[PDB]
């Protein structure tokens, strides 16, 4: 006679999920159900309020998602693909997004959500989750867009450095307006050579020093001229010690972790104006932002030199701290 | 339920759909065949199985309780069983399947496996039986005990014959002291379970030894309650000697060594429990003992 024994292993090539109920999943939107904590344990299908073809399956409290060449009942009909590259473009700061990790064969679809319409800055923070580490190496892990169309990565190296770049462009941007991009050297106020972004090259007053060091800094025999790809480069090094400094901060990382990155990055923008201990002299207004009290801080801030000193630009960074958008930069 | 879908689940049961493919990450619902009320649902190769009070698409109708002592009762050894673990709360059970359908050895075995242990220390085992009613168990030692005590009815009534149920402390043929059945006060169920014990032994023992594991695969479990029989009695290494009748059972020759035995001193020392131990080996049957 015939003996069935199932274990745990995924030992080959059928597309059975690796750790389908490991790791934790991020949710802004809760589904509800039934009063009985022990039937999670079942079946619980759901659509996804305001969207279309995006019925999901609850089992073990994980959303999974789900999709089906045939015609079904309970799974979604297939995905297209998005025209968005997984090497290179990226997804905008406003828009949410869906991360999900799983299996796909024969037009069946099979993806445990990790993050389920929340921010790119987000989804950064929970992918880089210890406890979600395994199920994000032995999956395949893809970004369901708002319009319902799909971008799948090779890895999840891949994707979270995607997303890296979707969040680092903005700073770029707003910061562009702000200070200036320049691809030549050029010498500052005081007397200092820089390129790109507000990027120091050398405490040297030889322009022979700096288009060294510039050369240092970029790899190659650069002239003095850059691409915008390389200050670009350049910028994301000098975000990621800015960051670094914010968190050796006592006044400033507090604050820091509270606010969304569209503040966070606002807070990054007098980083790069008045230096990080300049900025943490500002005590008053962060505890303010702290507290989520847009308007009152916006209100002090306002009350100093460098809303003096520098109007425009102390305004659409002030605009940022009230509306935590990029509402302040447009055109 | 913790560890719901760690371990194994052994199955006499083969689903009506694809295996080892993405395809098990969806749920499937069947209707395990010839059994009223018993509806299942398969998630990622486990077998759930769940009773609610209310009406439902997918669920069973609450199962009424047994009535055999869970502590010194026992199920037909000619019955399958299913054998579950998971939790109640307000009228709602979810049940992992880990044993479906299999027989008592079978269940025995699997919940012995070192990767069900956190499950069945952490969850509410019980039994589904074949007519639908369910024993639920204190803890998994208890129903392993049951299962144990289920499997070794016949076994048991043999060498309480043999070797006598004493409960008052005894002295054995050789200086020892011996207590319950053969075992080196007490009630008939302290006995019981030191017998279990003492049969759980001999099967290791008879297991790890060369010369009797291969002989005691070929052979039914009424001829190994024979086999295990001369093993209380003189030991594993007395019994693997007894190698001409010994290989005539690897050969599944009878008769041929129902002679061979009486050849022994064996016989001439204890005539009477030999003739019955070799007539058990000759029918494979219990009727030298049934009476």
């Amino acid at each position: 006679f015939q003996s069935m024994s199932d274990t745990m292993v995924v030992n080959g090539s059928g597309g059975v999920p690796a750790f389908l109920f490991s790791g934790s999943t991020l949710s802004s939107y809760r589904p509800n159900f039934e009063a009985n904590s022990i039937t999670i344990a079942l079946p619980h299908y759901v659509d996804l309020p305001g969207r279309s073809n995006f019925k999901l399956m609850y089992i073990m409290g994980f959303p999974i998602d789900t999709e089906m060449e045939k015609d079904s009942e309970y799974s979604n009909k297939i995905r297209q693909e998005s025209k968005i590259s997984k090497t290179e473009g990226t997804v905008s700061y406003e828009q949410k997004i869906t991360v999900e990790t799983g299996q796909e064969k024969d037009g069946v679809k099979v993806y445990r959500v990790m993050v389920l319409e929340g921010t790119i800055a987000e989804s950064i923070e929970h992918l880089d989750k210890k406890e979600n580490e395994d199920i994000l190496n032995n999956n395949r892990n893809r970004i369901v867009l708002a319009d319902n169309t799909v971008i799948n990565f090779d890895n999840i190296s891949q994707l979270k450095e995607f997303l890296r770049r979707s969040v680092n462009i903005v700073i770029f941007e707003m910061l562009r307006i702000d200070e200036r991009l320049r691809l030549k050297i050029y010498k500052d106020t005081e007397g200092y050579y820089t390129i790109g972004i507000g990027h120091l090259l050398t405490k040297s007053p030889s322009l022979n020093a700096a288009k060294s060091e510039l050369d240092k800094a970029i790899g190659r025999n650069t002239n003095g001229v850059i691409t915008k790809d390389e200050a670009e480069k350049l910028f994301n090094q000098d975000v990621d010690a800015a960051v670094r400094g914010i968190l050796r901060n006592a006044k400033l990382k507090p604050v820091y972790d509270s606010l969304d990155a569209v503040r966070r990055a606002a807070l990054i923008n007098m980083v790069f104006q008045m230096g990080e201990t300049g900025v943490a002299g500002f005590t008053n207004s962060l505890r303010m932002l702290q507290q989520k009290r847009w308007d009152e801080a916006a209100v002090n801030l306002a009350k100093s030199i460098w809303y003096n000193q520098t109007p425009n630009r102390a305004k659409r960074v002030i605009t940022t701290f009230r509306t935590g958008t990029w509402d302040a930069y447009k055109n």
